[PDB]
């Protein structure tokens, strides 16, 4: 139908436009802004490149093959088009597997969020991917090791107006296992460990950085008292110079109301140490700290950090039920407090920690932890976009008459739309957000 062709033509054009402009913007943002020239962003550059090659050389000719129902580019370009197509996908899934593995080695290292690979080393890994995956994508098609022995296929090979991808059962299993499933199985298992390590390796220092936050300039909290760094109270006095005086003495230099990351961490390491020391000095809190597990020990430290040894001691009724290990019971009395009303968002997180005995409340609450979530969304979406096509592709190998030709192309296109999703997912990263709007002048 006429309306169907024009209708599909517009949909496919807006898909192609979204692929190219999206990835160009991403590549441009990493190339221009220094703050985005990281090891993990260099892998994203390789991912965005493969996604750009898709919408520039693959997807455009794919559309013409559907709207005209015939190949009008020759048998040399037909095989080259298919070779690039496979490479784009193979390079993308291996890139995602590398990102996953590099994230495991970073989280297991004492660096926790910084990569063990250098900028020169990362370039080698990317170049090795494109070379290795380039060989497994071009050699099995150019040497015609992919060609089937049935008449319908040999007729399509000889025909210059036929580019229907016909294959033998061997290649269909071999190429799909090496190219897609092997990096996918590894990626899923390795990045599930990355998520498991992130949640498990959560500590009080990260927990307070989540709750209190970070600001290197003097600000007023909910209570209204002068604060700086990670919830470090300066004075209860409503005077800026009084707040500045107590600050310059603590650091030991002319700060002028501004501190560094090195300085903010230094006072934070002191406050945390003072909180625990205050618990050990307090007779009411001392036996409660003993009975609690590592996770709930941090939750008591968190309250002592915000209110103070004396303030936390006032919850006599609640503390008694923490010792009794009746978490759900203690939580109700903790909720029935002025502290709960003062900071409900922070109170919920701390109360839930006591209830669960896990960091489940502080799940992806950290900025470094949000970065991992975004990368997990990229890998997970690639799976949802490509796995249906790959399952049906291997189902076709076992039984020939299982699915129609229209089902194969439709599922292949589900994977094609994926090359337009990745730039929109980078909107989660505030570093990319600022880069994008700067290049778009908004
Ligand atoms: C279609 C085929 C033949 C062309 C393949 C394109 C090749 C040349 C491209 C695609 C991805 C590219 C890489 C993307 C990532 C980076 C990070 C950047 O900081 C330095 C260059 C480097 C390492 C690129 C080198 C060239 C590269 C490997
Ligand atoms: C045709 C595709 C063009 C692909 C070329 C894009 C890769 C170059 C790139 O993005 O890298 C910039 C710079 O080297 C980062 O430091
Ligand atoms: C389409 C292919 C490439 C577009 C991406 C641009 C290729 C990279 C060129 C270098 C660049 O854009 O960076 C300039 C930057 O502003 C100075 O630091
Ligand atoms: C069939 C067509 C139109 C050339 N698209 C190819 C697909 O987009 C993906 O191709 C692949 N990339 S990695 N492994 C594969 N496959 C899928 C098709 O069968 C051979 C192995
Ligand atoms: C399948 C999607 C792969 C993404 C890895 C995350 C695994 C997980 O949910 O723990």
């Amino acid at each position: 139908d006429e309306v169907w062709v024009v209708g599909m033509g517009i949909v496919m054009s807006l898909i192609v436009l979204a692929i190219v402009f999206g990835n160009v913007l991403v590549i441009t943002a990493i190339a221009k802004f220094e703050r985005l020239q990281t090891v993990t962003n260099y892998f994203i550059t390789s991912l965005a490149c493969a996604d750009l090659v898709m919408g520039l050389a693959v997807v455009p000719f794919g559309a013409a093959h559907i709207l005209m129902k015939m190949w009008t580019f020759g048998n040399f370009w037909c095989e080259f088009w298919t070779s690039i197509d496979v490479l784009c996908v193979t390079a993308s899934i291996w890139t995602l597997c590398v990102i996953a593995v590099d994230r495991y080695f970073a989280i297991t290292s004492p660096f926790k969020y910084q990569s063990l690979l250098t900028k020169n080393k990362a370039r080698v890994i990317i170049l090795m991917v494109w070379i290795v995956s380039g060989l497994t994508s071009f050699l099995p098609i150019q040497m015609h090791w992919y060609r089937a022995t049935h008449q319908e296929a040999i007729n399509c090979y000889a025909e210059e107006t036929c580019c229907d991808f016909f294959t033998n059962q061997a290649y269909a299993i071999a190429s799909s296992i090496v190219s897609f499933y092997v990096p996918l199985v590894i990626m899923v298992f390795v990045y599930s460990r990355v998520f498991q390590e992130a949640k498990r390796q959560l500590n009080i220092f990260e927990m307070l950085r989540i709750d209190e936050g970070l600001r290197l300039k003097i600000y007023k909290d909910t209570e209204g008292y002068y604060t700086i760094g990670i919830g470090h109270l300066l004075t209860k006095s409503p005077s800026l110079n009084a707040a500045k005086s107590e600050l310059d003495k603590a650091i030991g230099r002319n700060t002028n109301g501004v501190i560094t990351k090195d300085e903010a961490e230094k006072l934070f390491n002191q406050d945390v140490d003072a909180a625990v020391r205050g618990i050990l000095r307090n007779a009411k809190l001392k036996p409660v700290y003993d009975s609690l597990d590592a996770v709930r020990r941090a939750a008591l430290i968190n309250m002592v950090f915000q209110m103070g040894e004396t303030g936390v001691a006032g919850f006599t009724n609640s503390l008694r039920m923490l010792q009794q290990k009746r978490w759900d019971e203690a939580a109700v009395n903790l909720a029935k407090s002025r502290w709960y009303n003062q900071t409900p968002n922070r109170a919920k997180r701390v109360i839930t920690t006591f209830r669960t005995g896990t960091w489940d409340a502080y799940k992806f609450c950290l900025k470094e932890h949000k970065a991992l979530k975004t990368l997990g969304i990229i890998m997970g979406t690639f799976t949802l976009c490509w796995l249906p096509f790959f399952i049906v592709n291997i189902v076709h190998v076992i039984q020939d008459n299982l699915i129609r030709k229209e089902v194969y192309i439709l599922l292949n296109w589900i994977g094609y739309v994926n090359s337009g999703f990745n730039p929109l997912i980078y909107c989660r990263s505030p570093d990319f957000r600022i880069a994008f709007q700067e290049l778009l002048c908004l």
